[PDB]
């Protein structure tokens, strides 16, 4: 587990047409080429998703060629018990909202994980197995933490804890469980609303729960596997900034990492409410992704090189994912060993 | 754990004070004194409340009398990981939806457990303790069940099956989580709406569940306590009557069990659906109370008769509750144990 990272290359803005604007970027396979303004720097990734001329075959990348593609991957995560991860990084403008949550018309990853993840879990109810959801979606701007799920719209703010169970968690968040896609819309696009303006500096995070029981038949038991997947919508990346920043921090200690730089100086988690709740998102117990976004226009070639070397070192980051299975099944799976390991010590002691 | 059984005393009807009736019932602490209509039959319960006439002192007990001695015991048995179950049982009219439901202005025990239980939920919320509530509400009538907690109406059959790890369930019956009693209000004041007539012959069975996180701090590990509460509203005691017939079966074997008679004749649990899905709370795992509800009127005297010597069968059933707490950690203690113990005879055989 590597952080698998994707740049999509939205198509040219208003201005841009008008002034007709030229494209610096292009997109080659999973490379991606920044073209000079006028040195042409060029960039690999896992995939890229060329989101600009709809008018085309073997390019054009839509929004549920973007899902295939990365929510299919969060979704398989999540029923085998892993916890999944997706960051949309990038500048105002370079599309980190649309693919994250998609307009009514064109709908993103949240949408149709959510709609896939009933159809899933609908389709896999059969005696032996069952399926709980819930779900939270907090915006943090300012380092503060509100609840987009609060319906009475306090806009209240909510403290951040550590745990030595839970980790570090937003005390008093909201976590409503949910049975059908339309109990979660029926909040959650109320939750879109609910956000600050003057509204481009804050970060949405969205967080499923899929608690997947299994039955043991014949032995009469059962467990819960639980995955989380957590959809991160950043601010753009063009002590309001502290939480971008600090991420910036801790994409690059991590990346230094494994490649065997700084091994000994600590990842500093601690200083954003950002880097702090996602901590295990980041180089922990996570399966990770990160969607660079990007505008190929000439007039914002900076902010693009800029988003582009961070895809770039992100990739580089190491995961531990493990599946969040009980503790105590291989505890007792161990116990039991040296049972019999010590059992037959006995009968090959008793000869003396 | 011997089935608690309490007797209800309802007020004359409009009938009976037009007719004026005469009053055969009576009650001296927790004895209650069936008069002849013209030989005075005396049975003795765990309480005894006389609801007949509200200008009384030492002698009326209303709703919050009731709930005190009795919602208050059930509430403590789920908090402490106990299955609970509190059964009505008696004739139409006698007051057994008063007693379970009450009305808009004087609220049963379903709605005062419901409130005080979102109440002591709230009070232990700790960062040592989490509660999640799941609540389910069925109807049986005609040995078929359905959902009185399903929104669109259909009222359609659920069919009952057997299981290794759940025991018998009703296939589809909707579990709805519920953060608030408001959440459960307003789907289950609908459901005591989507109820048949011709409407006495049905029996109506709520299941709260509670769910205990516990946080072992200095371990960092988690376990889950979880009690189950069934309050369940029977037909009139007075195809249609196979669950209300088997559930007479049934309390006589339990309690000619324990009184030591026909120990080696098993249980009908099997024949009707009512019978065989409260399996448990009957002489299983579970702390149960009964409520016969009766009419004080001297027309009534003999299905009063028959609901006092239910009553008085009941109270000598014997349950098994235990606390459903999780297999796996009694499991590693006494593994633990056997460890300890062969590692004493292995240096107790050294020496040979
Ligand atoms: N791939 C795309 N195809 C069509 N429209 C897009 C695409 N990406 C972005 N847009 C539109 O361009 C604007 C980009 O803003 P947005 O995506 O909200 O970016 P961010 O949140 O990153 O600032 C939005 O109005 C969006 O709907
Ligand atoms: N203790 C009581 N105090 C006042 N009214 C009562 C009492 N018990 C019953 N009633 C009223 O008498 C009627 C009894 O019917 P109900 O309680 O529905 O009985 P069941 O469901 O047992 O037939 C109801 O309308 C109820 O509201
Ligand atoms: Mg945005
Ligand atoms: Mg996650
Ligand atoms: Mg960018
Ligand atoms: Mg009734
Ligand atoms: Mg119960
Ligand atoms: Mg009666």
């Amino acid at each position: 587990s590597k952080v698998k990272v994707a740049v999509r290359v939205r198509p040219m803005n208003r201005r841009e047409i008008d002034l007709h604007t030229k494209c610096v970027v292009d997109v080659e396979a999973n490379k991606v080429i920044l073209n000079p303004i006028n040195q042409p720097k060029i960039f690999a990734y896992d995939h890229c998703f060329w989101s600009m001329d709809e008018s085309v075959r073997e390019k054009y990348a839509g929004q549920d060629d973007v899902f295939k593609c990365l929510g299919e991957n969060i979704l398989q995560n999540a029923f085998d018990g892993y916890n999944a991860c997706i960051f949309a990084y990038g500048q105002t403008g370079s599309g980190k909202s649309y693919t994250m949550m998609g307009t009514a018309d064109q709908p993103g990853l949240i949408p149709r994980l959510c709609s896939g993840l009933f159809e899933r879990t609908q389709k896999e109810e059969n005696e032996e197995q069952s399926f709980k959801v819930e779900v939270s979606y907090m915006e943090i701007y300012n380092e503060k933490v509100r609840d987009l799920l609060d319906p009475k719209g306090s806009r209240q703010t909510l403290k951040v804890r550590e745990h030595s169970v839970l980790g570090p968690y937003v005390d008093g968040l909201s976590k409503l469980a949910v049975t059908s896609y339309k109990d979660i819309e029926s909040l959650m696009s109320e939750g879109n609303k609910s956000r600050t303006v003057a509204s481009s500096r804050s970060h949405a995070v969205f967080k499923i729960t899929l608690t997947h029981t299994l039955y043991d038949v014949k032995s009469g038991t059962s467990g819960e596997k639980v995955g989380k997947l957590s959809l991160v919508d950043l601010a753009g990346s063009e002590n309001i900034n502290k939480s971008l920043t600090t991420l910036g921090l801790v994409i690059s200690a991590l990346a230094d990492q494994g490649a065997g730089k700084n091994k000994n100086k600590f990842v500093p988690y601690r200083d954003s409410v950002l880097t702090w709740l996602l901590k295990d998102s980041l180089g922990g117990n996570s399966k990770t992704a990160m969607v660079a976004t990007v505008s190929p226009a000439a007039d914002n070639y900076d902010e693009t090189l800029s988003t582009l070397r961070y895809a770039d070192r992100a990739k580089h980051i190491i995961n531990h994912a493990v599946v969040n299975e009980d503790p105590n099944a291989r505890i007792i799976r161990d116990l039991r060993e040296e049972v019999e390991k010590l059992r037959e010590q006995l009968t090959k002691a008793e000869a003396m």
